[PDB]
This record gives structure tokens, C-alpha cells and sequence, in this order.
């Protein structure tokens, strides 16, 4: 059983996709983020740096005591091992794939993350700023089309962990200021996995 | 053979103080980010998204063709799973550190990065944006020194790929206008690190 730490966010959406495409029962305990469950001290203990997705493993390998984990990635990368899914064991492809995923947490995420932030949550508007991750932005989706353009998927020839953890953040197209029609094979990646089962799974237990 | 493209920057010496640290042969290839170095037609197909670190490994495992990997956090993983070093197998400890390891490329780095953006590149002064990130390096420096008054790295009893990861932008702490006397074990730890002899060799390249 896994216990996922949970808020309905590009970084919570990531684990309930790879849940749903392992076929992996899990129990999904909302973190209110806005009432500042982040922050209790229980939560801490699993997720010291005050954020979600964490999970909980209660059958770890290893059959010892439950296994915390934080960080998407971390928690992605733990369970394709764990599992043997998504993640392959051919040096290769493997190492393609652990590319974009570090990518995707390095790049990715954080950069769409600011530019969510000074468009939609900060008090007072900064054009500075707002040009800068907006450029940031467009620069990851070209470097991230050039890559579609070039593979049917991000690491290979197989869906892997490395789409899993970019899909919800292009999911948030929407709340960017991009035009996902000017990034044709990131387009149609994104539409692809939409329409993957686990996909409209894991949107339906976000609700 | 271990081709690092390198700049000396933060991500650029993790990659040498791993490669000192397990005492790999590697060519050390400048790229000069000052003059868009990181843009070459030639570079771009190693590194597709235009930075450094990358590397191309001449003796993969597969004996195959020269294997091209770019972001720190990966080529450190991959190394780490080539040699058997610096990464634990065991299920706990390599857990613990791949966790640490992902804060660093997910937390620390971009966020103690756009930190030296506001404070010494760019072209105005922004209070709010200064301000954000200046918290928000603090907030990380505090979960950072929390994590190390309760373990002596960050992914257990052993010096790992989480350490070295996080070690060159801690090394980089001026920068970013911290006290870190305000965080005794980072202190302590970014202290125990560069006196290690691997950290010298990288540092003097
Ligand atoms: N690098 C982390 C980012 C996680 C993250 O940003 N979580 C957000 C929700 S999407 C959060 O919990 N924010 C709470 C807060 O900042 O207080 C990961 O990939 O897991
Ligand atoms: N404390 C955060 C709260 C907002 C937040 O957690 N945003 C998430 C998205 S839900 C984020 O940007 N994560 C960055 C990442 O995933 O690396 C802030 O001020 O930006
Ligand atoms: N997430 C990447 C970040 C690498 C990075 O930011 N590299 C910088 C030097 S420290 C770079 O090459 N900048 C060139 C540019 O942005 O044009 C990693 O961990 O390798
Ligand atoms: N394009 C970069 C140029 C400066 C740069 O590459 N900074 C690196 C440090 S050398 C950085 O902040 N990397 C963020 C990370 O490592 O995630 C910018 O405008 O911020």
C-alpha cells in the first residue's frame, strides 16, 4: 500500500499518473496547502521541506518499516525501480530518460513555476520579471518540441517517467501564456497522454 | 574516457568534484558561456537545452558509441551507477539520498540561482523579486541544516552524489548575501567538504 500525499497541482498529478499507469493501490490524503497542512509537524517528519507530493511505502523492498519519500522525482524514480515500469533497464534509454526527467525538475517545473507565480499570485505586477520567466518558458517548450520532434517519447521509444513528470506542467499550458498550437509535436505528446486510461484516472481521483 | 563540457560555475563543479572525488580520467573542455559557447550547432547536439555541465562517456557500458548526457543530476546519477560509488544500493540509503538529490535540482539550485540573478545580474533592482528568492534561500538553508543536525550527510552515514550536488551552491553562500553561521551543521558540512581532498583538486581544475 502507498499512502500519497496529495494536492491537486502539476507536481501531485505526476505520482497519481504513474499510480494509475502501474496499476498500484494507493490511498490519496489531500494536504490543504492553502490552509497550511504543509506545515504541520506529523507532515514535516515525511515531507521535511514542506511540500507535496510525499509518499508513504508500507511494503518496502526491503520489509522493514515504512519508507517516506518526497521530491516527484525522487518518488518516481523510487517506484519505476521498485515496480520495474517506466523506467528502463537498458543503459541507454535509461540514461535518456533520467536526462529530461532531471530536466524537467531542474527546468522545467521551476521556470513554469515562477512564471505561474508572477502572472497569477504575486501582488503586484513586475514586467521585469514577467518577460524574463515568460522567455524561459518559451525557450523549455522549443527545447522540449525539438526533442518530440526527434522521439516518439522523451526517453526513448517507450512512454517512461521522464513524460509522466512533464505532462502535468504542459498540462498547465493554459495558465502560461503559450500557444501550445506553435509547438506541434509537444501538441500532440500532451494530447497523447490525455488520452491514455491512467491519465483520466488520475485527473478523476484529483477531484 | 569522460569528456566534461564545463564552465566554473556551481553545476559545472559538481560534476569535477565527483569526477576527483572517484578518481575518474576526464578532459576538462571549456565552454564560454560569456560568448555563447553553450550555443554552438556542435555543443547543442550534446546539449540540447544549451548549458553546461554535459559529458560524453567514450567507454559506455554497453560498449557502444560515445554516450552524450547533460543536467548535473543525471550525469551524477549516471556516474554513480557506473562506478558504484557515491550511491547507495541499499533501498533506504539510496532512497534517502535520491530524494536529497532531486531537493538540490528541483530547490536549491534554481532558487539560490535566481537568487544571484536579482542581486548581481540583473539590469534593475527588483525589491519583491530580491525578496522572494531571498526567503525562500533562507527557507532552504533552514531545511538544509535541519536534515544535517540529524544525519552526518545527507543520505545516511555516507558522503554521497546528494552532498556533492549541493555542496558547490552552499560553496557559493557570498553570493547570496547568507550568514551561514546561522546554520551551524550546514556550516559545519560545507566546512568538512572543502577540506576533503577531492574538493581542492576540482576547485584547482
Ligand atoms: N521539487 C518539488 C516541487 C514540489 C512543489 O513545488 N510542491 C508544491 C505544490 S505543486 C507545494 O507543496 N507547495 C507548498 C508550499 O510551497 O508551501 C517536487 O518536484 O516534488
Ligand atoms: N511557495 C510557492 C507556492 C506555489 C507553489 O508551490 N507552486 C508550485 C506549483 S503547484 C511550483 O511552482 N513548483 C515548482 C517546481 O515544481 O519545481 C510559491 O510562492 O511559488
Ligand atoms: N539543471 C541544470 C542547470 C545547469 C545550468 O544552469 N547551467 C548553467 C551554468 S551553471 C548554464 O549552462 N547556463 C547557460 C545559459 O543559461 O545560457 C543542471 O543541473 O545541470
Ligand atoms: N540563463 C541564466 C544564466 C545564468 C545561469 O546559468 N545561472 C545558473 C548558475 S551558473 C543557474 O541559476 N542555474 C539554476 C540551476 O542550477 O537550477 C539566467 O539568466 O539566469
Amino acid at each position: 500500500m502507498i499512502d500519497l500525499y496529495f494536492a491537486p497541482t502539476p507536481n501531485g498529478h505526476k505520482i497519481t499518473l504513474f499510480l494509475e499507469e502501474a496499476g498500484l493501490d494507493y490511498r490519496l490524503i489531500k494536504v490543504d496547502l492553502g490552509k497550511g497542512g504543509q506545515f504541520r509537524p506529523e507532515f514535516l517528519l515525511i515531507s521535511p521541506n514542506n511540500k507535496i507530493p510525499a509518499i508513504v511505502d508500507h511494503s518496502p523492498a526491503d520489509g522493514g518499516e515504512p519508507l517516506s519519500l518526497f521530491e516527484s522525482g525522487a518518488i518516481l524514480l523510487y517506484l519505476a525501480e521498485k515496480t520495474g515500469l517506466f523506467l528502463s533497464h537498458e543503459t541507454r534509454e535509461r540514461a535518456a530518460t533520467l536526462q529530461w526527467l532531471f530536466w524537467q525538475v531542474g527546468g522545467l517545473g521551476p521556470m513554469l513555476g515562477q512564471n505561474h507565480h508572477f502572472n497569477h499570485a504575486a501582488p503586484q505586477t513586475i514586467p521585469y520579471a514577467i518577460e524574463r520567466y515568460q522567455v524561459e518558458t518559451q525557450r523549455l517548450y522549443h527545447v522540449l518540441n525539438k526533442r518530440l520532434e526527434n522521439s516518439p517519447w522523451l526517453g526513448g521509444e517507450n512512454y517512461s517517467i521522464a513524460d509522466i513528470a512533464c505532462w502535468p506542467w504542459v498540462n498547465a499550458w493554459t495558465r502560461q501564456r503559450i500557444d501550445l498550437a506553435m509547438y506541434p509535436a509537444v501538441k500532440n505528446w500532451h494530447e497523447r497522454i490525455r488520452s491514455r486510461p491512467a491519465t483520466g484516472q488520475a485527473l478523476l481521483k484529483a477531484q
